[PDB]
């Protein structure tokens, strides 16, 4: 109808309720489920759907062998109905590639897929299910993007891309798209020293992105975008409650403008909701691997370098595999505020479970409640032994 | 369009005709059918669909092992086209959880799923396919609901929940929802001593629920709700024709305000249509197990403590497995009266058929006819031996 | 929109072109295709679909064993997209039963399914996907109907039913339905001595049905219905070109008002287009079994007792299995005339191919062309050996 | 709405970006994917879909044995969602046959399928999903058509057919259809000596078709059609950069009005975009087999007999199997110009990979970019060994 405008602020997050879960790996043990990774969730005005990068093969299919690899010509961004598994028969291909983002601007959806060899990748921006714009690699080193939904405001949908090294300074750009066309792009500015895989959400005409500093930071870089002025700033979450993985143990004081040291060249896509006292951080429980998942209320995490948790909720037990996580909200829901939501990728297979030759995942997602709900843990649920 | 109003009375029930049957277990022996239990049927203004709690695995899948269990993080309320089986590819997830209810108010549908550990469960109320309200457990002991459709009147859709013991007094509540929001809730009142799994239907601005007294009663508790005044009453079906299972043999006089004794801490979800002489009771044929199913016309069953059958119809032979049963009607059909309908869950597998490691079911459903139709029996139809 | 009216006459049939073919048995050798029999085709104003009686199991499924049987509680009328196979995932159940008919009146569709034991069957008439009317068996001996589409005119859709013996006189009735309700029913009248499985089509406000005399006739009975006056007549196709199966060799003179003798208590559903010189008869090539299929132009077959073929077209080679056949037309096509169409059921499995324990079929269908097209033969295409 | 008119010229082609890829053979190793060949892509005003000739069996199905054959009664034109594989469950049959074409005129789609024995084939023209016209073979020798989309202008959709020898002069006809009806047909005229499988596109009220001279030419014949005057001309691409396969090595001067010699009675469906300096030719890399695929910018190829490449892009490595290729464009996209697109059929199985008994393919497709994008190669991706 009309372009959506971020007119509401976040609802108060007092707990998290179950939103969606597809049990993909369980079901896929005996049905035609596509092998995936890098999933997310994204809403249209009339429906919310699960998204992910397919590996172009079923889990039980012999071609599942080798899917630990990140970029092949057989991957594609696919979407499928909320809480269903990604099957050969119900998956809709949005575009071809090995890194993506997607978002609805209120009128129609924009989807972006990047494909190519490491030194010659390119992104193609689709809008209303048609290719509209293409961007060639600018640093010739794995052009890559969010791996979760972008956010739009009055037709303007900003997207964060990175091209260059994963273990040294790279060239991060913020592109402002409108109807699939480029209105403007900026180089990254601010104090964030490295950016990859931004998880974004919007509220009151501002877009907040919690990304990852793969090079040096165990605290997360944050990019705040003004989609009207089409400008932004960057910093790190000041809080001592470190949220990347792997990471060192939590200190008593964090860092606001530099990566918190202790772990280099590694990390996991993650997210946060930074809203003063209504601030919640997500993170793996393990400091060593993609294991477990919890939500911690850390009032003023973004700006308070000594902020520590005041409440929390366990999403996945430390004895269960987690993975990537990101933000999304249903901007077309009823009510006076936007309800914060997120998903956690539950990785199964390689490298942690090497008795099988594949790597895939299932999805679990939650949204906020103003109630103080009881908690449950939500594991993938599959028995690897069955696949042997 | 406009909210539906219960303006019609029931059609005269002279017999029951076949409405839907999915042969899920038969078909699922060689196709991707999800393992389920606790099914029901529910209509929208333009379509009627089968509903059930999936176990997050196919019947032939190795994860089918263990599905006798009631509550896991892998269950979800799903719906699928009338008379089709619940397949991985045609099942639509309504919400995540292990106890549910759902109903269309004329404009859109409300679905409720409860999930959690036994001492920390919570219900999330979805409306127009979005989460709107959440209710935390109040007795910290398996918050649970209907397992069949709720009914709406002018936007108000009452739902019965129980939290607390299954073998002693519990805390039953009646919530009146409108657009997924809570308008009001009452504690159970009346003479019903325990309530679980209410089967409801509406006619002439009144909602009748036939539930189950798991603690002491072999006769069924009945809750009648006024959705305008948002008030209710409770009692038991007075009739000597006992309809719970297991149960003692039928006496010559029943009980109107206390559970009829003989069997404790057990029972099965069931239903009835209480409409003076146009009264029909459903029940398993066996007094010991979920075996067989019959419909008995027991004029004035609700209020006459010596009422006995005047007509009847066999739905499932005592040599076939039955299970849960419940009411639903198509409130958007043509004509001057609402046609009473019900479904019977045909349980296969554990605990009765333990040569297989799974528990699932198929569905059979009937609706009333003003004709006096010939009867047939409708078994699940699957041969367990094939699954060995 | 508005009820359809049979305002056009038939197009001139100079040959038959390929319309649809689903290759169900071939494809079903390695995919989830339902076992069926008694198929047909029927159009809605915006789509034409394949219809059939499912057996409630896949072909490869173990429950396929025994599907040679005609009536079980596991059968249902299903429809699926033109030329696709009837799969577990794309089949839409219209109603439950073992004998059916269905037709669109221009506004919505009426579907009829009969279920029951032999001595207590009943038909339930569905309209706009809801049950509206029920009719109890009147002769207590396998109430049965067309097994192909009915035809409507200004809301009135006549249907032919038979109840009673298959090898002696029975009670045949013509019901005139409008919006699923009974307007009137007549007993069969005319000279037809036995009626079963009528194949009907309409043109210029008249409905012609070519049925089968299972008891004594090798020539086919024909019922012509006036859907306005709601009256009918009956006779046999006068032609010496006999079209039932099994049957005696063709004589040089047929019979107009009595069954042509030579074969008792047996036959196959078949059809014809009786339109003066524009007359075409379908029949199996073999006089002994459901083998082969051909179309023969027999000018004035209905009224000329010495009429013999003037043109012809082979549909299925005598070295291939055929089966039932029937008429349908797309009454919502463009143009000035209705294009005659028909389908042939290609039966595979039992009783002719007993190395497998199942019985199923695929469908081939043709429509007329005013051109004189080259002919091809259209077999089922499956290799039984593969199923062993 | 209104008939589409070719009002735009081509966008400038500076490179090719990835459009769609279904990885059919990979996925089909463990899911219900139909065996196909002769694929293409075609757009409707609201969706673009993959098309192909099914073989009426799955790849893993036993009936896949023998699918190297071209024409059987089990083939049909099917379409399915962009980038999905052609599965039993998501494939929509457009018509029955072994040679086809299809195109949307802006209001609705016309699809054409030819079926029959070699000496008695016939084409049936479907419009708005109904059969409208039939054309009988005129040379009684494999009536055949494009195997890719046709193009329409103001309701007029020209189609090229060939009937007669594959190794000598044949009877090629250009039919001008409007709403499935024949407006006019011409015999081929111009200097093209043999025509088969035309790949067409339209721009500025002109339709260009790049076909194949199976008899003598290694350069490609080109037919330019005026769909208003309903007239055409024919010649060959003058360029020395030869684009058929098999073929001799490239000379330094080509031929404008006669087949370039060196290879007889063989070839592959191919295409080109002839637009002055904005000219791009597609071809297999190997001169001996359907191996590899590249796009070469050959300014003025059509008219310059010494034109050689000025830019290029590799689509498939010479160490990977290719096959047929053709043109299509989304005539309903936004913007001021039509974006040239094409697909390459990636053939797997027989005759080149004879360890398996089947022949099938997957599809890869690209569209033009005005950017100068980095290139990647796009192979089928399946491991034949897995199928053994
Ligand atoms: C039914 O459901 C309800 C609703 O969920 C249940 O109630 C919930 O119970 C939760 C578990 O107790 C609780 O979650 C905790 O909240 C704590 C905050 O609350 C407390 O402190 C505040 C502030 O003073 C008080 O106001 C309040 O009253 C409480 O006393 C958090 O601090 C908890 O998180 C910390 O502990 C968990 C382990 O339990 C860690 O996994 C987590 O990371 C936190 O601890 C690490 O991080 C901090 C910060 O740096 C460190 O200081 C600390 O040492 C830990 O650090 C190590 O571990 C991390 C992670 O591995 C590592 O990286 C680091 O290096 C170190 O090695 C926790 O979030 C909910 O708030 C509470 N909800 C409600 C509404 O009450 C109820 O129990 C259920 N009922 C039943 C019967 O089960
Ligand atoms: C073609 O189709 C038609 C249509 O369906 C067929 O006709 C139907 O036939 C049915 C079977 O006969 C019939 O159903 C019965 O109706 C009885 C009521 O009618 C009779 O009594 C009235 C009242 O006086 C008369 O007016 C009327 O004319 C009849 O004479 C019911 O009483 C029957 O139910 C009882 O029996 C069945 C076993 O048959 C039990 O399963 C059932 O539970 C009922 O009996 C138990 O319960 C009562 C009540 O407490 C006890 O008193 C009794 O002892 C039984 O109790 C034991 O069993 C229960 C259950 O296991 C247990 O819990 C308890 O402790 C005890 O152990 C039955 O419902 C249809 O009405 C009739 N329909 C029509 C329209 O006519 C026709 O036959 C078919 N044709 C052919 C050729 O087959
Ligand atoms: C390319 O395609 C075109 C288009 O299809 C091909 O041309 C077609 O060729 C067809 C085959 O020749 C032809 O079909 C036949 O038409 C005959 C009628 O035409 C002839 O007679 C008329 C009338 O005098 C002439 O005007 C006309 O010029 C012709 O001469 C039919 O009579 C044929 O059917 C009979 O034969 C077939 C066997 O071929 C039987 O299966 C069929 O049942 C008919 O014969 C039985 O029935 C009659 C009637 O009672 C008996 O008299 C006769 O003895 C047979 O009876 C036995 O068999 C039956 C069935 O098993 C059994 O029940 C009974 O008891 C007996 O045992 C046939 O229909 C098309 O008309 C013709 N089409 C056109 C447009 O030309 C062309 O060939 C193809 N090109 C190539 C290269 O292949
Ligand atoms: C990142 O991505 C970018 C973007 O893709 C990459 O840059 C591209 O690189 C491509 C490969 O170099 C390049 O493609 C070539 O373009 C040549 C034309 O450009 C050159 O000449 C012009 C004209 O003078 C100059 O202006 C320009 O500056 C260049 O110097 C083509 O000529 C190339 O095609 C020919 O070679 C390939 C093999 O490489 C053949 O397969 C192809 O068929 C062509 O050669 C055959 O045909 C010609 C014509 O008859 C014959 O003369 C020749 O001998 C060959 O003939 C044999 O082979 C054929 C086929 O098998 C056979 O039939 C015949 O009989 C003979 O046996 C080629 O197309 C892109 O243009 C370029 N793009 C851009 C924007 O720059 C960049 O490299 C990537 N980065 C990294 C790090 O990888
Ligand atoms: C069910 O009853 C309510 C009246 O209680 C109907 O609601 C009125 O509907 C009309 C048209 O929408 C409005 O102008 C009135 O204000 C509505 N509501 C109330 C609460 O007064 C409703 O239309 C009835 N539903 C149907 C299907 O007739
Ligand atoms: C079929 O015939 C009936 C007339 O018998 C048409 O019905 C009339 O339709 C118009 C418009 O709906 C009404 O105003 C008349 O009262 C209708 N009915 C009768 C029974 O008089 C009907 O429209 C015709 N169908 C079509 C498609 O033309
Ligand atoms: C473009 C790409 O391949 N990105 C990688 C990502 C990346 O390698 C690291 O962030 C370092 O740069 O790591 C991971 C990962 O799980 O750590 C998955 C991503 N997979 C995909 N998006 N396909
Ligand atoms: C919430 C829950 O687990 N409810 C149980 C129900 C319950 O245990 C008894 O009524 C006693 O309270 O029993 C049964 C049952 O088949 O008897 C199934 C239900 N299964 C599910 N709804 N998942
Ligand atoms: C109602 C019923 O079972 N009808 C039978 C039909 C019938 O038995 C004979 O016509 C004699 O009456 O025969 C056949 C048949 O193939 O000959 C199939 C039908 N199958 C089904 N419609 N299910
Ligand atoms: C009508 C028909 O069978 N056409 C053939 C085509 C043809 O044989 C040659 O062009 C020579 O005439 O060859 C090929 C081919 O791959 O070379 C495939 C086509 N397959 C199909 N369209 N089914
Ligand atoms: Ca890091
Ligand atoms: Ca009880
Ligand atoms: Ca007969
Ligand atoms: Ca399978
Ligand atoms: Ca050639």
């Amino acid at each position: 109808r009309d372009f959506n405008n971020l007119t509401k602020g976040l609802c108060t997050i007092n707990s998290w309720h179950i939103y969606g879960k597809d049990n993909a790996v369980r079901i896929g043990e005996d049905s035609d489920v596509l092998v995936t990774r890098e999933p997310y969730v994204s809403c249209d005005p009339d429906e919310c759907r699960f998204y992910a990068l397919s590996q172009g093969t079923t889990i039980r299919g012999k071609h599942s062998n080798g899917t630990i690899h990140d970029r092949s010509q057989y991957r594609a961004l696919i979407s499928w109905p909320l809480s269903s598994p990604p099957t050969v028969y119900n998956s809709r291909v949005e575009c071809i590639g090995w890194s993506s983002t997607s978002c609805h601007d209120g009128k129609t959806r924009m989807s972006i897929c990047i494909s190519g060899p490491n030194n010659n990748a390119s992104a193609v921006i689709w809008y209303n299910r048609r290719p509209v714009t293409e961007i060639n690699t600018w640093a010739r080193n794995i052009l890559r993007t969010q791996e979760s939904e972008c956010v739009c405001h009055n037709g303007v949908c900003p997207v964060v891309f990175t091209d260059g090294s994963a273990t040294g300074p790279a060239e991060t750009r913020i592109y402002y798209f409108k109807e699939g066309k480029i209105l403007k792009w900026e180089p990254l500015a601010g104090t964030a020293k490295h950016i990859e895989e931004c998880s974004c959400y919007g509220e009151r005409a501002e877009i907040t992105c919690t990304c990852k500093d793969n090079w040096q930071g165990s605290n997360r870089p944050v990019i705040r975008i003004d989609p009207v002025a089409m400008t932004h700033t960057s910093q790190y979450i000041c809080s001592p409650v470190l949220t990347d993985n792997p990471r060192p143990n939590d200190p008593t004081v964090g860092k606001c403008n530099d990566p918190y040291p202790g772990n280099n060249n590694n990390g996991v896509k993650g997210f946060s909701y930074l809203d003063g006292v209504n601030t919640w951080l997500g993170r793996t429980i393990s400091i060593a691997s993609r294991s477990g998942y919890e939500m911690l209320k850390v009032p003023n995490a973004l700006t308070d370098d000594k902020s520590k948790p005041t409440q929390g909720q366990t999403i996945v037990l430390n004895t269960d595999w987690s993975g990537y996580s990101g933000s999304f909200m249903d901007y077309w829901a009823e009510g006076e505020c936007y309800r914060a939501c997120f998903y956690v990728e539950l990785i199964r297979g390689r490298p942690k479970e090497d008795k099988v030759w594949w790597t895939s995942n299932s999805i679990v997602s939650m949204c906020s409640s103003t109630e103080f709900l009881g908690q449950w843990d939500w594991p993938d649920g599959a028995k690897i032994e069955y696949f042997l």
